[PDB]
């Protein structure tokens, strides 16, 4: 028993954290198979960042302007091209940790863990959720850069999402492994806006199951309510539209706490429109949104990886 | 920028689970040179377990009867004893990824993190802070005893907790490496009682430090107060009271943010005594109090580990 904000052990993904260092910059990278990918913006002054042209700045590259430190052990860089906003350094040693992995560009509302990193070595991990306005909430000072956030499915991990900047929210963001933003950001140190953030309503109900599932069920109201009464009051509270899809998606949880999603969505309906009354809902007193239910099911039946 | 719950990378501590089979029960193992260490409940039957005689049953095992799988390799059992509360099974091959590391008996209010683990396989890493009343608030499913807590120092591991029980509280027991329990528990399945938590008030000040580095400034108010008008305030709220050596170690937090602590001790009292009038703290609309100063102080410097 018990629910916890867990993230994924990061064992196979700090086997592949490398410093990189061009010019005065340095950041983090990713070092897979024979080629390391970091943020393109590790080739920019502080002065280029306000308005960089990558093409030309690059151009005044070539291999040996490029550090990559693996620990103590050293990169060759034989080949470098930028893809988007990413940067792919070819070198001569393919990395001999590098873990079964794949390349996923993830939805908004997925969550994934982020392996925080400093001068290629990480310092501490954690989960959170690509917000629907594409930005993270996460935790990122100077040197963070190239920092990547995945999921593990039993050996194989999922990369999706390499840190480039924060944003004047304390919001960060950041790009797939294929250096294409989430979001309509951009590499430039230019004033940017998010956008409407909006709560991830089909999170928030697989954490009300959650709290079912560990004796929480006062929230668990008399009523019930219909998908489109409950979507009138979720857009009142900027809570995203639950659709069929996501009720199929709960429909496990449904099945495991015998509570019908639209039972639920009532409890939740009154949740919106009361608050909590000075209660707590799994030790939080706010409703929370960075579950998925797979997050959910997962830590309510103990799958594990390697 | 950000504030975020972020445990140590679980990579060092994911080489060393091994799973112990003993009988019909499974559970995890910390493999450190050629000595697995796990909770000495796995000699149990379920009956065993209402009021076990550990000696006595210890007596009828040997070294066969422990089965030890670390991933799909194999140790052989060559000595096993009992150490208070955890068995340790002498095995023929040292753990070729055996990290430096120490066992440390941490002190209530400290952090951890916690790699949960079901058949010897890493499933999560979360943090977490030993309460003053001996207990963790943490995720653990059956099969998760033997799961370990810990803390890293650049490359020294060391390992503070292992999982032994779930009380009815959903609260969670277990012991230090040497196999004391943390607190008045013993490893029988009898009714046990944990006795009266109360809050970290010195973690609770070190995350007021926190939101202000954040830009969260709305609780600084216009008062001070005395070490002793403070910890009138406390004893009320149950909050732990603030010593000197408190003061001392919010200092460096003091120093970056010209905040005094008895300033910040001023705001607390006017939280304790207002409540956040909705409001939210760090993404919090509770008081929170399982970050250290250091937990603080490393999170917004980015100290590294490796
Ligand atoms: C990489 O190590 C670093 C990590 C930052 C620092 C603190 N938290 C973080 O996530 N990222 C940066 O320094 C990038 C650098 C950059 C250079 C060239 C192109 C893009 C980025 N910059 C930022 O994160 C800055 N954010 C922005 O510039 O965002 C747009 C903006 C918003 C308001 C006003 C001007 C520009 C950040 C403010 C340091
Ligand atoms: C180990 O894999 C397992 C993990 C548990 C299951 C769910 N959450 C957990 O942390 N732990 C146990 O099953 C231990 C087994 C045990 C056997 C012999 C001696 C001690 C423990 N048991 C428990 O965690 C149970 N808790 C208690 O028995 O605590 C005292 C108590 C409280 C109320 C009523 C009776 C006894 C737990 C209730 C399964």
């Amino acid at each position: 028993s018990g629910f916890r904000k867990m993230a994924f052990p990061s064992g196979k993904v700090e086997g592949c954290m490398v410093q990189v260092t061009c010019g005065t910059t340095t950041l983090n990278g990713l070092w897979l198979d024979d080629v390391v990918y970091c943020p393109r913006h590790v080739i920019c002054t502080s002065e280029d960042m306000l308005n960089p042209n990558y093409e030309d700045l690059l151009i005044r590259k070539s291999n040996h302007n490029f550090l990559v430190q693996a620990g103590n052990v050293q990169l060759r860089v034989i080949g470098h091209s930028m893809q988007n906003c990413v940067l792919k350094l070819k070198v001569d040693t393919a990395n001999p940790k590098t873990p079964k992995y794949k390349f996923v560009r993830i939805q908004p509302g997925q969550t994934f863990s982020v392996l925080a990193c400093y001068n290629g070595s990480p310092s501490g991990v954690y989960q959170c959720a690509m917000r629907p306005n594409f930005t993270i909430k996460g935790s990122f000072l100077n040197g963070s850069c190239g920092s990547v956030g995945f999921n593990i499915d039993y050996d194989c991990v999922s990369f999706c999402y390499m840190h480039h900047m924060e944003l004047p929210t304390g919001v960060h963001a950041g790009t797939d492994l294929e250096g294409n933003f989430y979001g309509p950001f951009v590499d430039r140190q230019t004033a940017q806006a998010a956008g409407t953030d909006t709560t991830i309503t089909v999170n928030v109900l697989a954490w009300l199951y959650a709290a079912v599932i560990n004796g929480d069920r006062w929230f668990l109201n008399r009523f019930t309510t219909t998908l489109n009464d409950f979507n009138l009051v979720a857009m009142k509270y900027n809570y995203e539209p639950l659709t069929q899809d996501h009720v199929d998606i709960l429909g496990p949880l449904s099945a495991q706490t015998g509570i019908a999603v639209l039972d639920m969505c009532a409890s939740l309906k009154e949740l919106l429109q009361n608050g909590m009354n000075g209660r707590t809902i799994l030790g939080s007193a706010l409703l929370e949104d960075e579950f998925t239910p797979f997050d959910v099911v997962r830590q309510c039946s103990g799958v594990t990886f390697q």
